[PDB]
């Protein structure tokens, strides 16, 4: 069980208040031993002008998940910031909700690397991301 | 101009209606020969839980600009999709607005590559992004 800082899904979801996370309708849906998951709507809040899920929404869902997972891997007075994000958009999404699933690749003392995969409502992989973070303080 | 479609600023801003672009308060501020710029507020819509600009918001700004640049490289029967995104978060921002500036790196007939730099109000570079797009059809 990797987490060093322990939050419930309720506490996690309350962190989203007055942030972009809540603004995109992102809701954390699962906290496992080594996995964090959230759902995100595919609607006007996350669409691009031609009816698809905006690639920037999948990206934001990935930085959200990687950064909060990173947060739960630190101790009080420590902050986690995203430093490097990349994403590959494999398949379009036109409707439903997507699920982001975040797992650790590398858990360092000052740097972390997180994998976030985004799946559509049929369970198909639509985006693979990797987020590098810095642990500060 | 490099663009295939000769659009106007008013036209670009009209595409944002009912999409993530409007939801994040992104506004196109400059459409030049070879450059597309937009501004984005740093507020609760684009914040992360600890008061900073969410890195996913810079990413979303970058994918917005590069894909709309790619759209302007399409013919009528065609569409644009973002395929690869990467971003480096150099500096945090907490208030005011940031400005994204998009310029072409490579304009192929299948694929394109765009640079998007995001600046704070003092003109300090806060994020550097690169976006691959695909023209389909
Ligand atoms: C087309 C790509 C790039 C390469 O193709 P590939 O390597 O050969 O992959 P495959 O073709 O093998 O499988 C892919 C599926 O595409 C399907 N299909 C295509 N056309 C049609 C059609 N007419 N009818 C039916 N189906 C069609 C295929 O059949 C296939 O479906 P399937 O699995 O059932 O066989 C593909 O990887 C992709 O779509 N990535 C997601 C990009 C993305 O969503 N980026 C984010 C949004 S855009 C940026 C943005 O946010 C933005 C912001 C502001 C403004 C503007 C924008
Ligand atoms: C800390 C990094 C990674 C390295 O350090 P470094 O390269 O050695 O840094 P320096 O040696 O140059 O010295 C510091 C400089 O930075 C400035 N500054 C410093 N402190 C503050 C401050 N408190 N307040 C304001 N400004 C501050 C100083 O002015 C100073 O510059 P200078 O001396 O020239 O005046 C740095 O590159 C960075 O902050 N990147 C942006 C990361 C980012 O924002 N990612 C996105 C958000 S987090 C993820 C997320 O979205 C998320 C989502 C959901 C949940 C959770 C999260």
């Amino acid at each position: 069980m990797i987490w060093k800082r322990h939050l419930t899904l309720d506490e996690l979801n309350a962190t989203s208040d007055n942030t972009m996370v809540a603004h995109l309708g992102i809701v954390y849906t699962r906290l496992g031993d080594d996995v964090l998951e959230a759902e995100m709507p595919v609607d006007t809040r996350t669409h691009q002008p031609f009816g698809l899920l905006h690639g920037g929404a999948s990206a934001a869902l990935a930085e959200t998940l990687g950064s909060m997972a990173g947060f739960m891997m630190t101790r009080d007075g420590q902050c986690v910031v995203g430093t490097e994000l990349n994403a590959t958009h494999h398949r379009p999404v036109s409707e439903g909700k997507v699920r982001g699933v975040c797992q650790p690749l590398h858990l360092g003392r000052q740097n972390q690397s997180w994998e976030i995969v985004v799946f559509d409502e049929q369970g198909r992989r639509c985006c693979t991301c990797r987020l590098g973070t810095a642990v500060l303080g």
